[PDB]
């Protein structure tokens, strides 16, 4: 019902912007970060700067301990404005100062006033280095423990999907909108009206497994545009482990007007045909009037459990 | 101090009759099965049928679930079992009911009665197939929860080290002597005489870092053996990750009366070169007679976070 995205740090802080310039529906935005300059291009209504004595404005030096001791400061403020949430998303790019330290912070604040609580992360690039990997993972771990669900988006599978000529600049932003998605994908069916929506129960189910979870998306376009986006979803590069490994599976099948009932059913049949015989499955369908022919699916997949897939 | 080993299941009473067979020091011994035919075959001083009312003696029927039960229908027994130990080394073969649902219970009694609790445990072979390989991988997330530290050993890594024609029950056989090594390998620097030894409290600072631990054995003979093993160890199949991913590690290395400490110190800068520069090391040496020339460097590596090696 009240559903707060707070985003923390840069990449969180993107993926807000984004669904705010698409004037996702349903939501309240909340935009988090030590670095004051970055905070003021945000978009937010509520903007909150954190640790304003610890940084002084400028950030977290890509100190994990200086974003948590500034969210540690901060916390009365968190606290007033995720008060009542029904669901909060912390979204937040791992691997820096500020998402790493700060958004385990606030998704623990978040469960402690009740809220379902659903981290969205990414893994940074490779190419950023391994000090980057190492504090990302920590940070990863830290989310684990204080969410309900954890998404984990690998940024190194976007480089997977987009084109080989793909500028760095836009590797970081598709990211960003991979983030957005995970978001959307889950709240839209909640929040926006559509052919089949979902209650808050309904996701609740699937959304309160141990482990991790993952995601795919999957776009097409023509006469078999439902089966072909289903099985684009399903076999995602971000979808690192294969679906039938996981213990619960949300669907969101978006499209324009001329989006039917049967191309829905049609999807969801070839994600439940490609998971567990036992797995809790809920669908969803919703319309966006500026798609015309293109049709969007995404899958989360939560449940995971890490151990089974340690290289 | 007083330090206990409890095998939970087949595997893990076999590795406790190796053990025994072996004659290592400073242990008591424990041996709990569900199973009583089985567990009149444990050498074990101390026999605990577990849910006698629920299995009748007959085991768990592959069912983690029934393992639980009975652990937990057992509580009073296995804490009176336990009671004042220091540590504890709780040792199963997961993907059945016995040892994937009794260990995790088990685990939780030793923390509850204040020992520092090591779980050394192994993942199933792949030919025992998937449903094996998923009920492994549930008592893994179950007994991450529940001890300090927990060592998992890939028994489908012992298939890259043992002979390409080795029989079915010689595979099963080299697991359980793993187990072994896992849990002597740490035991014998706290209680067994050698050039160094280590106290509870070295042992328990690296013992107690988040995410898994993995181990890596080396055995070598001749002029160079103790480099050489060092090096065998850290490049040991059972290590799935590089140990610089590590937050912390254990070498001991063992050999006869002609092992010197500059032996030993070269080990040990062999391990310390190839971890982290901010690792906690600790490292200790004891000799076993029976040994001629060969060596045995077994590491322990602790502190994996299980997300930085997902596939
Ligand atoms: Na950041
Ligand atoms: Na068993």
């Amino acid at each position: 019902a009240s559903i707060k995205v707070i985003g923390v740090g840069g990449g969180g802080n993107n993926a807000v912007n984004r669904m705010i310039e698409n004037e996702v529906q349903g939501v309240e935005y909340i935009a988090v970060n030590t670095d004051a300059q970055a905070l003021n291009l945000s978009k937010a209504e509520v903007k909150m700067q954190i640790g304003a004595k610890l940084t002084r404005g400028l950030g977290a030096g890509a100190n994990p301990e200086v974003g948590k001791k500034a969210a540690e400061e901060s916390k009365e403020q968190i606290e007033e404005a995720l008060k009542g949430a029904d669901m909060v998303f912390v979204t937040a790019g791992m691997g820096g100062g500020t998402g790493t330290g700060a958004a385990p912070v606030i998704a623990q604040i978040a469960k402690d006033l009740g809220a379902l609580t659903v981290g969205v992360v990414t893994r940074p690039f490779t190419f950023e280095g391994r000090k980057r990997q190492l504090q990302a993972a920590g940070g990863i771990s830290a989310m684990k423990e204080a969410v309900d669900t954890l998404i984990v988006i690998p940024n190194d599978r976007i480089l997977e999907i987009v084109d080989k000529n793909t500028p760095m600049l836009e590797a970081f932003r598709e990211a960003d909108n991979v983030l957005r998605q995970g978001v959307q994908g889950i709240s839209d069916l909640i929040a926006t009206p559509g052919l089949i929506n979902l209650d808050f129960a309904d996701v609740k189910t699937i959304m309160s497994n141990k482990g991790s979870a993952l995601m795919g998306i999957g776009i097409a376009t023509g006469e078999n545009r439902a089966a072909e986006a289903a099985k684009k979803a399903i076999s995602s590069p971000l979808l690192e482990a294969a679906i039938d490994g996981a213990q619960g599976v949300l669907m969101n099948i978006t499209g324009g007007t001329n989006l039917s009932l049967y191309e829905v059913q049609e999807a969801a049949d070839i994600v439940a045909s490609a998971s567990d015989q036992d797995v809790n499955m809920i669908f969803g369908s919703v319309i966006n009037e500026n798609l015309k022919d293109e049709i969007v699916v995404t899958v989360i997949a939560t449940g995971f459990l890490e151990n089974l897939y340690f290289q």
